[PDB]
């Protein structure tokens, strides 16, 4: 059942976000500071979904406000997409993490498929509330949430996909997670950034 009994019968994003603050659909709510719901409005035509809030998001209450968010903002700007017009959220709403000794931050840990499926009712409610024309899946966890646990982002870059069990049958575009472009060889990061821009443009051109 997961988060299902915690999701209210409302499409109002403010009411949904407040209810998510109360969610116990999996165990992640316990150590996290708060739930991080999506940001944006129901008029948005483009919904973007990441994996989970990170250290900064857990305390800001907003998605994509750390380094990965800054890289995403650079990609959106290059793609001529206004972040204010998007609805941005994550597959899981509570930060899953650990700390390492000497660490400079809390380290995100990958949600289990079990936690993703537990939290999915929130994603469904968000999609029902926003009725996006296109959904950008940033990274493996988000893409698998809607396209299946076996889905490989690397094999379907910037392809326009459509599956039958998604609300409103929006177009789906799976792409690299912005966090992946933060580190690595310069030429590899630059090529990967260009591909993210391409994928965002495909989505915006739906
Ligand atoms: O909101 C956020 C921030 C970092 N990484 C994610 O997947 N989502
Ligand atoms: S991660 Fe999702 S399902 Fe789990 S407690 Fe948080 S909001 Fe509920």
């Amino acid at each position: 059942a997961g988060a299902q009994d915690f999701v209210p019968h409302t499409a109002d994003l403010a009411e949904l976000a407040a209810a998510a603050g109360e969610c116990r659909g999996c165990g992640l709510y316990r150590d996290a500071t708060q739930a991080v719901f999506g940001a944006g409005g129901r008029s948005a035509r483009i919904m973007m979904i990441g994996e989970q809030p990170g250290d900064k998001e857990d305390l800001a209450g907003l998605p994509f406000v750390g380094p990965a968010g800054r890289l995403l903002d650079r990609a959106l700007e290059a793609a001529d997409i206004d972040r204010d017009a998007l609805y941005v959220t994550n597959a899981v709403k509570h930060f899953k993490f650990t700390r390492a000794a000497g660490g400079k931050r809390r380290i995100h840990k990958t949600p289990s498929r079990t936690e993703v499926v537990a939290c999915r009712p929130w994603l469904i409610a968000e999609m029902t509330s926003v009725e996006p024309d296109v959904v950008v899946l940033l990274g493996a966890t988000a893409a698998k949430a809607l396209l299946g646990n076996d889905f490989r982002v690397t094999q379907h870059r910037g392809e326009v996909l459509h599956v039958d069990d998604v609300p409103g049958d929006p177009a789906l575009v799976a792409t690299v997670h912005p966090s992946s472009l933060l580190r690595g060889p310069k030429e590899e990061r630059e090529s990967a950034f260009a591909g993210l821009v391409d994928d965002l443009r495909v989505a915006a051109d739906v």
